[PDB]
């Protein structure tokens, strides 16, 4: 009950969580024909992000819709590389290696590796990060990181923290953030549950802020803020 796999019309992104929440129902389980009262009911319901962060995402997901001046976006759209999809994802091979929607274990094992204890804290979440963008860049001749894709990435990983975890403390249990990678289904059982306090822009701005503040490159190489 609450929670289906994929079948063969259905449609997923390189997002983890918006592939949780269709898997769930929060979003239509097709991934087609998401419009923004969809997108700012969903994330409320599921999760308590506020209006304004998801009417700010719907605006990003709309541009990746093939129909110029799209009032809706499908799962896959998002999957449009150097849109939103960026190289260095953390769960997924860079789109030169192959397909960049899918879950890659070999990726995520990575990821996983420079979360060093129990409780991801920023200081983590920044390192594992950084790892991927450095990895990507010595392994894909095709290596490419936008403002855009850049902003999204830093973003990303404020996400994770503050959406799944504590945004005061800026933690989350490792486990949480595991489970929801490698099922694309929210960790209630580990210990999940939807906070009472509304997740804003504001309150992303301030993670992210704190994931760039947690990097010391002696000198950065390249686009990593
Ligand atoms: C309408 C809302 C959203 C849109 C349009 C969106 C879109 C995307 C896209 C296009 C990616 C792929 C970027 C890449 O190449 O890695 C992505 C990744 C991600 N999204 Fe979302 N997202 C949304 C909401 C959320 C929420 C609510 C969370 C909360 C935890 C979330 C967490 C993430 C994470 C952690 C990744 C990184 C995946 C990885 O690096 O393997 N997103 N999102
Ligand atoms: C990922 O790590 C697991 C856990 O050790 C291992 O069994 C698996 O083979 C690894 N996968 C890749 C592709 O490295
Ligand atoms: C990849 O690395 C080089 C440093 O060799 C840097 O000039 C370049 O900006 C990096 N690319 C990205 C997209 O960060
Ligand atoms: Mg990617």
């Amino acid at each position: 009950s609450g929670w289906q796999a994929p079948g063969p019309n259905d449609v997923r992104a390189p997002c983890p969580m918006l592939n949780t929440l269709a898997n769930h129902g929060f979003l239509p389980h097709d991934g087609k024909g998401i419009t923004v009262n969809k997108t700012i009911d969903a994330l409320g319901s599921a999760l308590n992000i506020d209006a304004n962060l998801s009417t700010l995402l719907f605006g990003f997901a709309a541009t990746t819709n093939p129909q110029p001046n799209a009032t809706f976006f499908d799962l896959d759209h998002l999957s449009r590389h150097n849109i939103l999809e960026h190289d260095a994802s953390l769960s997924r091979q860079d789109s030169y290696f192959g397909p960049a929607d899918v879950f890659n274990e070999a990726v995520f094992n990575q990821t996983k590796s420079f979360w060093t204890g129990d409780i991801i804290d920023v200081q983590m979440a920044a390192n594992a990060r950084i790892v991927r963008l450095l990895t990507s860049n010595l392994t894909n001749p095709e290596y490419s990181l936008s403002d855009l894709g850049s902003a999204f990435s830093i973003g990303e990983s404020a996400a994770y923290i503050g959406i799944l975890g504590d945004k005061k403390s800026a933690t989350v249990p490792k486990s949480w953030v595991e489970y929801l990678f490698e099922n694309e289904r929210l960790p209630y059982e580990l210990g999940f549950k939807r906070p009472n306090d509304p997740f804003t822009t504001d309150d992303l701005g301030d993670l992210s802020t704190q994931i760039i503040n947690a990097q010391h490159f002696p000198q950065s190489p390249g686009k990593v803020e």
